[PDB]
């Protein structure tokens, strides 16, 4: 049993809310949250912005020196940090951005990172900003993580789209 709260269950191990994954996590605490991520961790805006935002720039703060120190992430890899005010850590995944003509392949390598957490909360990698078909997202999630994920989907609109058309 855990605190996550009216979400809809769409397989075994993956559940869905339409929610701000930065007001979810202000609320559950998890023990790890998820940041749409890239490569420099420069946390302007999606996701990253907002979760940074939260975190009064700290988050921003931790990853400079966590580049300064061990350069940029993989295109499909991912960092554990700290989750700030948020979560006990932050997992920074960074799924390919299609605006930078990044292979979409790489999506499934940016979920197999969710499998070493058995809980996350977390955004459709690749989504947003980041260019890629949310209900593709949803699919390569589904279809590769097997830790327990429970996906916060801001826009009410995708969110009604994503599971109407989840097979
Ligand atoms: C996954 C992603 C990657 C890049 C850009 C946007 C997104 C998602 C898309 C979605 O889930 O609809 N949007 C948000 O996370 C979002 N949008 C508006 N206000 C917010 N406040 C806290 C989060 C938040």
């Amino acid at each position: 049993v855990n605190s996550f709260s009216g979400y809809l269950k769409l397989t075994d191990n993956v559940y869905i809310k339409n929610a701000d994954i930065v007001e979810e996590a202000k609320k559950v605490k998890p023990t790890v949250v998820v940041n749409a991520a890239n490569v420099y961790l420069k946390h302007g805006g999606g996701v990253a912005g907002a979760l940074n935002k939260a975190t009064n720039n700290a988050m921003q703060v931790e990853s400079d020196d966590y580049i300064a120190t061990n350069g940029p992430l993989k295109v499909g890899g991912s960092c554990v940090l700290s989750g700030h005010n948020l979560a006990k850590h932050c997992l920074h995944v960074v799924g390919p951005n299609v605006n930078k003509g990044e292979d979409i392949q790489l999506l499934k390598s940016a979920y197999e990172n969710f499998n070493q957490h058995e809980v996350l909360l977390a955004p459709l990698l690749s989504a947003g900003i980041f260019g890629a078909d949310p209900i593709h997202s949803l699919r390569v999630c589904v279809d590769t993580v097997r830790t327990n994920v429970y996906l916060a989907v801001f826009d009410k609109n995708l969110y009604d789209k994503l599971v109407s058309s989840f097979l």
